[PDB]
């Protein structure tokens, strides 16, 4: 509780300004029991009215009750065309984000985020909504090179490679947003996220962090199968929820926005030996690309989380 | 009149490759978007010695196709309905596709779910009814950015998503990508070919692509306009040409392959082909200056000829057949 509630008032008092420009707005969350789409409700319901879009509407009672939401003060739906209200702003989280999905079910990757982006543009344009963001992948870069990738680089990507389902998917996902936005003045924004981490994550979680944090309290150890010199970029979940906030609050047809934490670019070593120490275990061994994320410092956003406090909180979330 | 110069293009055929041709009687052949200039050339190539089945948004549409290309009309069996097809069909040739550069930039939304949803909806059809093969018609346009000349089938591409032309190529794209997974999970046989320009006799005066823009503009205005300088040079190629390698394919037995499909000896720049169009229709070419970006581009088709297989028609007959078949008509 706590931790949820410190992080809850430090937004509050640096961006609360902003936040309120979204008071009573009507919005509507699709995967919102995912990891960033409840972080979002449980900044935004009370504030403005919340509508969640979900396949199981019990999952969703469960996770947002686990991070202290009232659910009460939000209204949960499971199929789109249930909902008769209004709608301001559209947050599109939903997406299957399992590798192992993506290389296993590579047709159904594209299909259902092929699919769902086209529902949810339909459901945009109909309604007449003022804005839809959607949440894209800087798997989108695909080859690119650099320590300073802007919104204007461009993957490309080979048709013979099955791991490629989920960017080409998040491509074409990208090109007919886009297209919604000239086509037919809806506006539209996308965010390209790095990788998210910090409270709220579970142990089960299928990303490098988290394996390193389940090995040390189950095996006591963390085991590198390679020296761990590649570098990734992290950002909490609670400064990726307050980016889009701000991308919410622009008013503006159509814009690219790389989401990112710039003060975070690690090695994997880097990351276990931090993770070990923390939890009073040992690395050892068993025997790359940076986004410019400056234009969202534009709107006034920064990110306040560095990448300590989101293991301290994260790690002490999972042991409570 | 035009029988006479489809008769002899089909005679030609048969002396060069019913050895090839022959490989495929009697197999059951289900030709999508079979109306269109490419379906409608194979079927009419194909009908008699094999099997025809056309899946068509309208039968009649296709019936009086069929017949002003000469095609028998009782040795095909067309279809509206892809699930009233009953017969076990060996192999699928997806032909059917937006291909209008207005469309591609006018309804880029619809481009994107038309080329998808039929892409999906016949490797589904063809998993399910362990169809032997399926040939996927791609585009040249795939190459998104690449340059030059000597393009081979591993090159890639990239796309802008801001790019609303990139439509097209970007469906074409998200299209091969499911075509070779499909090939990868189910053991379904898949070929994709990527294709150029086809022209060549029984080109529909209506068609807005950049050779009728010419052929249309000279007989009705009397004059042809380049609203660009025309420097951007591609290939072309015979439409019955294009067809006889599509057969090459439909011959080869390959869990899986990507073919370039271009007549090597056929680059030529809009405006070389506006002046010699002109030439042929007793006009003038006029610039009215104020599409895609201005590239240059030449596919490797060595797999192809690999196979065996050669272009029969040059440009000029390939553009005079066109243009006395045009003429005939309307
Ligand atoms: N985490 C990141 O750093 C990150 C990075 C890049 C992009 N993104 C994108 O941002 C969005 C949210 O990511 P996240 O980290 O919150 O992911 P997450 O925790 O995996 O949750 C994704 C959400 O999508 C739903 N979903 C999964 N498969 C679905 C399907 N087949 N049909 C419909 N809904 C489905 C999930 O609902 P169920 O529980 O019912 O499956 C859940 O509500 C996604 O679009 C993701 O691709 C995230
Ligand atoms: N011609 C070329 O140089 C060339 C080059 C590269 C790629 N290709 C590919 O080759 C294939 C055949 O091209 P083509 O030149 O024969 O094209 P075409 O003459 O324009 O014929 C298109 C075919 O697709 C059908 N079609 C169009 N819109 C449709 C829709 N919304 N739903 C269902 N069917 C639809 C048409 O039927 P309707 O009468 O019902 O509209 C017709 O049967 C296409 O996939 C095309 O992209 C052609
Ligand atoms: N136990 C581990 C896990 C990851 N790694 C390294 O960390 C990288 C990222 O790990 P990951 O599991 O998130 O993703 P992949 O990129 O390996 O699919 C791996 O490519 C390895 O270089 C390691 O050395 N030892
Ligand atoms: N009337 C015309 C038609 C085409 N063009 C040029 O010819 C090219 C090919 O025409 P198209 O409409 O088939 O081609 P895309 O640009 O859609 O590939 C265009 O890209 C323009 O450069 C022209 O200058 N004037
Ligand atoms: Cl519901
Ligand atoms: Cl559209």
């Amino acid at each position: 509780n706590e931790i949820l509630k410190k992080r809850l008032k430090l937004l509050k008092n640096n961006f609360g300004t902003h936040i309120n420009k979204i008071a009573n707005k009507k919005i509507l969350i699709t995967g919102a029991n995912g990891y960033i789409g409840s972080i979002l409700t449980l900044i935004l319901h009370g504030n403005a009215k919340l509508y969640c879009l979900v396949r199981n509407k019990d999952k969703m009672i469960d996770r947002f009750q686990e991070i202290c939401g009232d659910i009460d003060k939000i209204d949960i739906y499971e199929d789109l065309y249930k909902i008769q209200d209004k709608i301001d702003i559209v947050i599109h989280c939903a997406a299957p984000t399992q590798s192992d999905f993506f290389i296993e079910n590579p047709i159904d990757t594209v299909d259902i985020i092929y699919t769902n982006t086209k529902n949810i543009l339909d459901f945009s344009k109909k309604n007449n909504v003022e804005k839809i963001i959607f949440l894209s992948t800087m798997e989108i870069y695909g080859d690119v090179i650099g320590d300073n990738i802007v919104e204007d680089d461009i993957g490309k990507f080979s048709v013979t490679n099955i791991r490629n389902s989920y960017p080409l998917a998040k491509q074409i996902s990208e090109f007919m947003v886009h297209s919604y936005s000239k086509k037919y003045s809806l506006s539209t924004a996308i965010v390209r996220l790095t990788q998210a981490i910090g409270p709220t994550a579970q142990i089960n979680d299928n990303r490098v962090y988290m394996d390193f944090i389940r090995s040390a309290i189950k095996k006591s150890q963390i085991t590198l199968f390679t020296k761990g010199e590649t570098k990734r970029e992290y950002i909490d979940v609670f400064d990726v929820a307050t980016a889009i906030i701000f991308v919410m609050c622009e008013k503006k047809m159509f814009e690219i926005y790389n989401i990112s934490n710039p003060n975070i670019f690690i090695s994997i070593y880097d990351l276990a030996k931090t993770i070990s120490a923390k939890l009073n275990v040992q690395v050892v061994f068993d025997l790359s690309r940076r986004l410019n994320s400056k234009k969202i410092y534009q709107l006034g956003w920064t990110p306040l989380f560095d990448l300590n406090q989101s293991l301290d909180d994260m790690i002490k979330y999972i042991k409570e």
